[PDB]
């Protein structure tokens, strides 16, 4: 966010963007003799932008005490790609929303399913040894994955699978109700510490294209991504929605994380919105054990 820059004049900021530097850390990184040289503004407070920009990326040196005090403050759940759990601050934090979008293939689906056979793990492997409850929107979900993906971590195919909640949702309609019977289910079995829900506006696009329609859409679809919220905080799960995207960028706050496709297997993950969260990406790769980096 250099737009939300301290005190620097936007004016000379509208050329920035004009290169790779709509990055905060590429900033905390950038030559002053050079970073003026392709700035125009003087080789002088260009080095005053740099300095803010170590505090962005947040740079704060903790102590192996402090820190195992936070580890054992909250659990978040593993990726899988410590990259990516880097970038998360850790993984995915319980008791919130965080979205993940991108193109077809950019990883927000296969990571619904990392992230199904993760949870149910004992914390020492970066789990909660909880299960799983996958709201498939689109059918795109494979145990033709869930399991050479479990099969990877070395845990009980059959076993595993059987942990996740499995449930298609074929329209609005089924998709809203399906999500208020979870309202419950949770209530039942509250050993469940993930939902996933992949990929939330397909329907409600689908269902109500257009601008005249962009009118209900909005109202539909932000009183569901909200009684989602409730869920994970209120009992304690972390809820994980996805959108797909070739645009859905909505004030129904929560983490959204971007993926990009890199180059085949290589995928890019930045963080767009969110409080708590330091700007900027990470690359990691989509392998056939799951979700893992390059």
């Amino acid at each position: 966010t250099i737009n939300d820059l301290p005190g620097i004049s936007q004016t000379v900021i509208n050329k920035l963007i004009e290169a790779g530097y709509s990055s905060l850390e590429t900033l905390a990184v950038a030559s002053p003799q050079d970073l003026s040289v392709a700035a125009g503004i003087p080789l002088s407070t260009a080095q005053k932008i740099i300095k803010e920009a170590r505090d962005a990326l947040d740079i704060r040196f903790k102590t192996a005490l402090e820190v195992k005090k936070e580890r054992m403050n909250v659990k978040k759940i593993s990726t899988g790609s410590q990259a990516l759990d880097g970038l998360l601050a850790g993984g995915i934090e319980t008791r919130t929303m965080t979205e993940f979008f991108g193109e077809f293939g950019s990883g927000k689906t296969q990571l619904c399913h990392q992230l199904s056979v993760n949870v149910q793990l004992p914390p020492e492997k970066g789990g909660l040894s909880g299960k799983a409850v996958y709201i498939d929107t689109e059918g795109t979900f494979r145990w033709e994955r869930i399991e050479n993906m479990a099969k990877a971590l070395g845990l009980d195919i059959d076993n595993v699978m059987n942990n996740i909640y499995y449930i298609r949702a074929i329209n609005t309609d089924h998709q809203i109700a399906i999500v208020d019977d979870l309202q419950e289910l949770v209530s039942k079995d509250p050993s469940i510490k993930l939902i996933v829900v992949d990929s939330v506006t397909s329907h409600f696009r689908a269902e109500y294209p257009g601008r005249e329609n962009l009118a209900v859409r909005q109202q539909k679809l932000n009183k569901h991504l909200h009684q989602l919220t409730r869920l994970a905080e209120v009992y304690d799960i972390a809820v994980i929605i996805t959108n797909q995207v070739m645009h859905t960028l909505y004030h129904v706050p929560g983490i959204r994380i971007q993926l990009k496709k890199s180059r085949g297997n290589r995928r890019i993950a930045r963080v767009v919105d969110a409080p708590h969260l330091p700007e900027g990406e990470v690359v990691f790769a989509l392998t056939e054990e799951g979700i893992r980096d390059a």
